[PDB]
């Protein structure tokens, strides 16, 4: 090996005297001229073949011949030349006689070949569309570093006066060096974008496909957006456009193809795992490569620390080895950071692609499912496939690799702790084996308690929705406090479960914070006690600690990853069982264009049997009927003959068990269950088509849409709201028919459309759109309908029976032949820093001080424990042994035990404070809302209230405490590392200014932009799920109008808009990570460097402490900025839950100082002193000096035309809104001065709402639970329902469904009647109750009045004048002024407005 570098093999290859053990280090000549030349060449060669395979299988176009790349190839040639120059000189010497070894001829040969390959790679790169190449930049970096070694070597060996350095090879090498420097300087630039670029036209293209290699691996291309986020906000129009590789159009087809292939090779169910692997695996193995490199380099720290400590001990060492070590430490750290975050990028991008592909596949699949499939599940479970499952497949990609990484890191760490610390490391492995059962049990019971929390919060959410709906009823009856207490009890159960979770979380924090210390104590005890000879130097500790600090994470993350793989396995089963469903047959109903003149009837069927399942009783049996072109046919039959199925069959919903059908032309469908999208009514109608003003106006004036818009606020542009804000049944039917009539298709399959419309508007719709002279006069129109008042105007009427077509023919023959239809007719027709203070005050100032104190204790104890381990490592060896071992181990264990006790203390304290604050903020939100006037409920949307009670409160309950823990922990770890550093090597304060204040103000831009981006992401995730719901609901329409491509495209566009926000957030995380990890690596470098500058003073255990802490700052800083961002996002929940604490609340409820007597409703007098109310200040009063002093016991009604205000009469009676003017006095009492409940109780009411609540009917009969079953049944019987009451399973405890759906309409009516009876106050009311209940209930109330309510004054608002006919008096009014009073009969005799209505 020496005959190669020297003729006689003289100049050695590695003489430690020259390279390591000297104050002036320098590689030998053999080394310079073999290995320092074979490193870069070897690199380029090892990366050439695979790089070429890549540039073959990945092109970006072709790049014009620019300048930069010209100069690059020119320098490559000059390098080839100035490298073969050495070879020509070498042969000039060989031939000329001197005996020269192989090296002096083989080195320049390889160098020249590799420079030529550098030129060839530049040209291949240019022809493959690569602007900035990572392989070339790295090759030039390696070459330049090796060349800098060789160049220092030559410069030294030349400056001396003794040796006459060769002028020739030295000149050639100076040349090679300048050229490689310029080539590296030119590898960091970019070329001119390729000339075949197709996405250049996009105004906002992702800045990544055009970014340097340096900007990429440092994610520097998001600095623009992160600074923009600070200077001014980020809306959805600054979000870049997705890379083409991340769009749904270039992601979903590949997964769909692979899935079809797997299924085809199946027809052993298809394994979605194999497909996800075959699709997203190529891009996901690079994650394995980067993670492997990161794992192997995470262990350079501990080893370079072992070397550095051996240095600080060896005080005969040359001062430059400590610098070599500080440099290697810095460089390993920085490579680890870049590699790690490239891996994280790959994983997050692969999860993003998986989610896009899955949402797309699910959506495209729902539109082909056979009806049986969609029945085999619910709509909620088919939308979860998007909402829960795909999110799991997404969030898993980022951790899955730990399955194999965590064991590798733990194994390397154990092997190193062994190689360093002997067979004692079993003492730590034993604690680790006992952390796995605990972590497993805890991760189990955490889910066990989360399930209970969710099942108990869904109940509260349901009750809260019911209350926010029946706000009015509850506010009238005075039932506020009862529902308050019910919801509070459900809350208490939730809180108990959450406290259990708090104990579990406390134990978890104990583990995460005290794993390294427990492991270290076990190891050190077993080591210093199993043998006296064992000495605890600064190298066995402070190298073992590092391995512990980098062992905790694997241990504590492995159980979470296991549980998440399990959850994802369940999700994958669900998703596969969906994507495997049987699909409809596209070719069962064979169609034909509108011009193919084969058959002259738009429809023909031959004995076709149909069914909704594979083996059930076919609903339709042997049909045959051919509807000629344009002929209007109308199928009729008793309910359940097979009517509603002929349409669903022609539309290809059912399964053609046997037969043959064909439909010629474009179809149109108007099913019985109308389907209306969440867009503008006009947008619905046009159904995505070029508006043609004339035809739109026509179709709208046809189906009687004009009288419909007149009420809806904005007109046809009226956004129908949250899935049909206000539209009503007949309205929805008309809108659907408008859609069908606009589409203007050949065959119109009308499925009992006009059913929900009255006879009059119905006949209009027929005559205008369906009739023989309507809009569809020249369309082949079917009609499966009930109303027999049109069949004459028809063309053919078909009737069936139990799925068999009874008889067909014209109405003429239909009547003549006296056939079945004869029977059918004859039968049927027969943050400003105060949010945080508020959260702290809700937790309680004491518990806050306690949490801070216990944190401080934990961390002062940890720090002093480590300074103790240091002072222990510095114990002198006296007589081959270490003194003070007993004392030191005792104190170390004591400090650690105290640390653990304090970590448990503060975790439990912060969690118990979380419980206190959850309880308090919830109670206050509840009380404030329940006190808000009804105005606050009409104005503010129910969405806001439901959101505060669900999500804002979930944040205050189960997210803030954890974030507070992680934030405080990261903050104090950073502060502690900094204390240890500044104390070991005090001349490091000169790094804090230049390194924290100015590169820890990266968090300005991060926090700022990350907030906007998280918002944009969560504001854009619901659209996908709403679309998918709205598509599952109306899939028959979408499938019958041939509008499937449009909807697939809209799903893709929504998924892409969501990704356009999800992608910059991930990259912002990588931005922050690289920046703050660079800061942490600078901390590592500076601590190590100031420990080297000052050896002679520092103590050789202090250095280990300092560097060991420097090696954790790196992760702590990043987690700290992330948790600051989270605290800024989550704390706003405390400002949300406090919104309604200053909103105008209603008047006081109880007034004891002016308390009303027990018999407050003594006389039932009705004094009206020109009172006046107006819904709002801006509007006009609706009571115009209303005046009457009604005596008690009376029985009078209140009637008025539209805009009369009797409704207002009520609203003001109970004081739902304060008195706008005037007065309303009773029994010498100005109700405006009485206590809200002090009056509401004694004034009965039968609100015009049969609204029940989720409870045992007894609850409705008595929410307060202040009524006895005796009088309960007394009412029920008296209430004319006691019979079916006893008919209930639980006589008085028959708990009903939500809203009282288990009771009939008249049922709930009688229910209100009994409510009033039980109340049995002095005075009562019945607001338009006769207009929503048969005469039975109205008359039963009248009988209760003449017999049970005779004593009760009565002012009643009803439209059925007869409902007040026999009443004592009567009054009306308009424009806010009382119209006429006194008896009703005298009114009629007066021929007044009452006489008018009577004429009506
Ligand atoms: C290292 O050792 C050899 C003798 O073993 C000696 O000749 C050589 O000069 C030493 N290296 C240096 C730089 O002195």
């Amino acid at each position: 090996l020496r005959d190669f570098c020297s003729v006689d093999g003289s100049d050695l290859f590695w003489e430690w005297n020259v390279t390591w053990n000297t104050s002036n280090p320098d590689f030998t000549k053999c080394f310079q001229n073999t290995v320092l030349v074979w490193v870069p060449c070897s690199y380029l060669w090892v990366c050439f073949p695979f790089y070429f395979l890549y540039l073959s299988h990945h092109d970006r176009g072709y790049i014009q011949m620019t300048h930069l790349n010209k100069a690059k190839t020119a320098l490559g040639f000059l390098l080839w030349i100035v490298c073969w120059a050495d070879l020509f000189y070498s042969f000039w010497e060989r031939s000329m006689g001197k005996l020269l070894a192989p090296v002096f001829l083989v080195s320049p040969t390889l160098l020249g070949i590799t420079m030529l390959l550098a030129t060839f790679l530049i040209q291949i790169e240019r022809r493959r569309g690569v602007q900035s190449s990572g392989i070339m930049l790295t090759f030039w970096l390696i070459a330049l570093l090796c060349a800098l070694a060789i160049l220092r070597s030559k410069i030294m060996t030349a400056l001396k006066e003794d040796a006459r350095v060769d002028v020739f090879r030295d000149v050639t090498f100076y040349i090679y060096f300048s050229l490689v420097l310029i080539q590296l300087v030119l590898s960091c630039f970019s070329d001119r974008s390729p000339l075949f670029s197709e996405t250049i036209n996009d105004p906002n293209p992702c800045p990544e496909s055009s970014a340097s290699f340096l900007s990429r691996i440092t994610f520097w291309w998001i600095t623009g957006m992160m600074v923009q986020g600070y200077r001014q906000p980020l809306e959805s129009t600054d979000l870049w456009s997705l890379n083409k590789e991340d769009t749904s159009e270039q992601v979903v087809p590949v997964l769909v193809k692979n899935w079809k292939k797997e299924c085809a090779k199946s027809r052993r169910d298809p394994s979605l795992f194999k497909v996800l692997y075959k699709t997203f695996g190529p891009y996901f193995l690079m994650s394995f490569l980067f993670k492997a490199v990161h794992d192997l380099m995470m262990f350079a720290g501990p080893e370079i620390l072992k070397l550095l400590i051996n240095f600080v001990n060896d005080k005969k060492a040359p001062e430059w080895q400590g610098y070599f070590y500080t440099a290697l430490l810095f460089i390993s750290a920085c490579l680890q950071t870049l590699v790690l975050h490239q891996y994280f990028h790959i994983c997050f991008v692969s999860g993003m692609r998986i989610k896009t592909a899955v949402i797309g596949a699910v959506y495209r699949k729902a539109l082909v499912i056979t009806n049986a499939a969609r029945k085999s599940s619910t709509v909620g479970e088919i939308v979860n496939l998007m909402s829960v499952d795909a999110q799991r497949f997404m969030d898993l990609a980022t951790y899955i690799n730990m399955i194999w990484s965590a064991p590798l890191q733990v194994i390397l760490a154990l092997y190193l702790l062994w190689l360093n610390l002997g067979p004692s490391v079993l003492a730590g492995v034993a604690v680790m084996v006992l952390m796995v059962p605990l972590n497993a049990v805890m991760a189990m019971k955490t889910k066990t308690y989360q399930v209970a929390h969710m099942k108990s919060k869904d109940n509260r959410i349901k009750l809260m929705n019911e209350i926010l709906n029946g706000i009015k009823v509850l506010k009238l009856y005075a039932w506020e406090l009862a529902f308050k207490d019910k919801v509070l009890a459900i809350r208490q159960e939730e809180l108990k479960v959450l406290k259990k979770s708090a104990y579990l979380a406390a134990v978890g924090t104990f583990t995460w914070v005290c794993t390294p210390f427990l492991v270290a104590l076990s190891t050190f005890a077993v080591y210093v006690t199993v043998d006296e000879n064992n000495i605890l130097d600064a190298q066995k500790a402070f190298v073992s600690l590092a391995l512990f600090n980098i062992l905790r994470f694997p241990l504590n993350i492995l159980p979470m990853v296991i549980s998440s793989i399990v959850q994802a396995s369940v999700s994958l089963k669900r998703l596969r069982v969906f994507l495997s469903h049987e699909d409809l047959d596209p070719d069962s109903i064979q169609r034909r264009p509108i011009k193919d003149a084969g058959a002259t009837n738009s429809i023909t069927v031959k004995n076709a049997t149909f069914t909704w399942a594979r083996n059930d009783p076919p609903t339709l049996h042997g049909i045959t009927f051919s509807v000629p072109e344009g002929s209007l046919v109308a199928v009729v039959g008793q309910v359940g003959c097979g009517k509603s199925s002929l349409l669903s069959a022609l539309l290809a919903e059912m399964d053609k068990v046997e037969g043959h059908v064909t439909v010629k032309g474009s179809v149109a469908y108007v099913p019985q269950q109308a389907w209306i999208q969440n867009i503008s009514l006009r947008e619905n109608i046009l159904f995505g088509r070029q508006l043609q003003e004339r035809y739109y106006k026509a179709v709208v004036e046809a189906c009687a849409l004009l009288p419909d818009l007149e009420i809806l606020p904005s007109g046809d542009r009226t956004e129908i709201g949250e899935k049909g804000v206000n539209l009503s049944g007949g309205q929805k039917q008309r809108v659907s028919l408008a859609r069908a009539v606009y589409c203007d298709s050949d065959v119109y399959l009308l499925d009992d459309p006009l059913s929900a419309v009255d006879a009059h508007v119905g006949k209009h719709i027929f005559e205008n759109v369906i009739g023989p002279k309507g809009l569809l006069k020249n369309k082949t129109r079917l009609l499966v309908t009930h109303a027999i008042s049109y069949l004459p105007q028809m063309d053919v009427i078909i009737v069936m029976s139990g799925g068999k077509i009874s008889e067909m023919g014209s109405y003429q023959e239909l009547l003549a032949r006296d056939g079945a239809f004869a029977e059918f007719l004859r039968t049927y027709a027969s943050v400003k820093l105060s949010v945080y203070w508020d959260y702290m005050k809700a937790i309680g100032l004491f518990i806050s001080f306690l949490s801070i104190f216990l944190f401080l204790c934990n961390h002062v104890a940890s720090l002093v424990s480590n300074y103790w381990l240091s002072l222990w490592t510095d114990d002198p060896i006296v007589n081959g042994t270490q003194e003070h071992t007993q004392v030191r181990l005792s104190v170390y264990g004591a400090l650690g035990i105290s640390q653990g006790i304090t970590v448990f203390g503060y975790s439990m304290a912060v969690s118990i404070g979380g419980i206190f604050a959850s309880r308090r903020l919830h109670l206050d939100l509840l009380h404030n809302v329940l006190r808000s006037p009804i105005s606050f409920f009409e104005r503010t949307p129910s969405g806001n209230l439901v959101n505060r009670f669900s999500k804002e409160l979930d944040t205050v309950d189960s997210m803030i405490p954890q974030v507070i823990k992680m934030f405080m922990g990261s903050l104090f770890n950073v502060i502690g590392a900094c204390i240890i550093i500044l104390l070991a090597t005090p001349m490091a304060a000169v790094i804090i200014p230049p390194l924290g204040l100015i590169y820890f103000f990266v968090q300005r831009f991060y926090v700022a932009s990350s907030r906007q981006l998280k918002r944009l992401e969560s504001v854009s995730r619901s659209p996908v799920y709403s679309h998918f719901n709205e598509t599952l609901l109306g899939v028959s329409v979408i499938r019958a109008f041939e509008e499937q491509e449009r909807f697939i495209r809209q799903s893709d566009l929504k998924v892409d808009e969501n990704q356009k926000a999800y992608y910059p957030s991930i990259v912002a995380n990588r931005w922050l990570a690289v920046r703050l990890e660079c800061v942490g690596n600078c901390i590592v470098l500076f601590a190590s460097l100031f420990a080297v500058i000052s050896r002679h003073s520092l103590s050789a255990g202090l250095v280990g402490l300092s560097v060991s802490y420097s090696l954790q700052v790196t992760t702590y800083l990043n987690w700290l900025v992330r948790m600051s961002s989270e605290m800024e996002t989550n704390i706003v929940a405390v400002e949300r839950l406090k919104e309604y604490s200053e909103t105008e609340k209603e008047a006081p409820w109880q007034i004891q100082d002016m308390a009303p007597p027990k018999d407050w409703p003594q006389v039932g007098r009705v004094e009206f002193r020109d009172y006046g109310l107006r819904y709002r200040e801006d509007l006009d009063l609706v009571l115009k000096h209303i005046n009457v002093t009604i005596d008690g016991g009376e029985k009078v009604g209140i009637v008025g035309r539209t805009g009369a205000g009797k409704s207002s009469l009520t609203l003001g009676l109970f004081r739902i809104k304060e008195s706008a003017e005037g007065e309303i006095i009773i029994d010498d009492i100005n109700i405006a001065k009485i206590g809200l409940h002090d009056l509401r109780f004694k004034i009965t009411i039968i609100p015009q709402d049969p609204v029940l609540f989720s409870g045992s009917l007894r609850m409705n009969l008595d929410p307060f639970s202040q009524y006895s079953d005796e009088e309960v049944w007394t009412s029920l019987e008296l209430a004319h329902l006691k019979g079916f009451v006893s008919a209930l399973p639980d006589k008085l405890n028959h708990e009903c469904a939500e809203g009282g759906e288990n009771l009939s309409v008249g049922q709930r009516q009688l229910v209100c009647l009994a409510r009033a009876l039980l109340r049995k106050t002095k005075i009562l009311v019945l607001d338009e109750a006769t207009a929503a209940v048969d005469l039975e209930t109205d008359d039963l109330i009248q009988s209760t009045i003449r017999t049970q309510f005779d004593d009760c004054t009565v002012l009643t608002i009803a439209h059925r004048l007869n409902t007040i006919m026999d009443y004592t008096r009567v009054i009306v009014l308009d424009k806010g002024e009382i119209q006429e009073w006194g008896s009703p009969s005298d009114l009629l005799q007066q021929r007044g407005l009452f006489y008018s209505m009577a004429k009506d």
